[PDB]
């Protein structure tokens, strides 16, 4: 493992661990790597966005193909390293939370994701404009995120990325791709933008999926009732509510459009 090696000679040259956080778990097979890069079809007219670059493997071969690449990173060691160790002219670093800083302007995504950070990423990549993301997530989250209405693991998550964006598992990353190895194995993910998007009240969804195997007027008087307003105001609105006979979890796109509609006429969304 020839860049396995140069992860341990550049962790010990600056004497730094293997991990800022638990889940972190860097990316250090050439091929994996490249079959991203070539998944998104990365080439010298692209702005890229990648998030935590580690010792910057993937952000080294974005940068010899893109005509720009922004790199999100949190920790201050890991940037001077990064600043020390490689000589790009087209890389813009970026020090902070991937998921707090504002994001500039980039028409793909090429990234490996860590897993404390998965969900909220997505939800924020999903309300951004960009023509291609191919992102590297855990297995179970990359399921979760092309699960289908009705299925255990139906969530929210799996709602927005079906109502914003067209989602593909393109392959599955062995445990063995990054150091230190992960218990479970990973998948690269493709997304791109919905051309004919369900553009889906935030509130209402975080409302409706709080409590996801419940019924959807019980879901909606709960989360109503618990934002400050009667029963009696909405008991009857709620019960009346279209789609009224499924749980959460079975709700499509579509029918959570009905019901915020229904629920703007009827004054309970402005
Ligand atoms: N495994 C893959 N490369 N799948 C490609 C999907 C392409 C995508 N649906 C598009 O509209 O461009
Ligand atoms: O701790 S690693 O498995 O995310
Ligand atoms: O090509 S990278 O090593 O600056
Ligand atoms: O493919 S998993 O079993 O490493
Ligand atoms: O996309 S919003 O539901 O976080
Ligand atoms: O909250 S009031 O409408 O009874
Ligand atoms: O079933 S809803 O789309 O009218
Ligand atoms: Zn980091
Ligand atoms: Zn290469
Ligand atoms: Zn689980
Ligand atoms: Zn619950
Ligand atoms: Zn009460
Ligand atoms: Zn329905």
């Amino acid at each position: 493992s020839k860049m396995r090696d140069r992860l341990f000679f550049l962790l010990s040259k600056y004497g730094i661990r293997p991990r800022d956080s638990i889940g972190q778990h860097f990316l250090i097979i050439e091929d994996v790597i490249e079959k991203a890069i070539e998944t998104a079809n990365v080439n010298e007219n692209d702005v890229i966005l990648e998030v935590g670059p580690g010792l910057g493997f993937l952000t080294d071969e974005l940068a010899k193909r893109a005509k720009k690449v922004y790199t999100i990173e949190i920790d201050q060691k890991i940037i001077e390293i990064l600043k020390k160790e490689y000589s790009w002219n087209n890389v813009k670093i970026i020090q902070g939370d991937a998921v707090r800083v504002e994001w500039p302007k980039f028409n793909k995504v090429v990234s490996n994701i860590p897993y404390k950070i998965s969900s909220p990423f997505t939800f924020k990549l999903l309300k951004t404009d960009f023509e291609r993301a191919v992102v590297m997530y855990q297995l179970e989250f990359a399921l979760r995120m092309v699960a289908k209405p009705g299925s255990r693991n139906y969530s929210r998550l799996s709602l927005m990325a079906q109502a914003l964006g067209n989602v593909e598992i393109v392959m599955k990353i062995g445990k063995g791709a990054f150091y230190p190895r992960p218990k479970v194995d990973s998948a690269l993910v493709l997304i791109e933008p919905r051309k004919d998007k369900i553009v889906l009240n935030e509130n209402l969804v975080k409302a409706l999926f709080q409590h996801r195997r419940k019924t959807v007027p019980r879901a909606l008087k709960d989360s109503i009732h618990m934002l400050g307003v009667s029963k009696d105001e909405i008991r009857g609105i709620i019960n009346n509510v279209p789609h009224s006979n499924k749980r959460v979890f079975q709700l499509y796109p579509e029918e959570v459009k009905d019901i915020e509609e229904y629920l703007k006429k009827h004054g309970i969304i402005s």
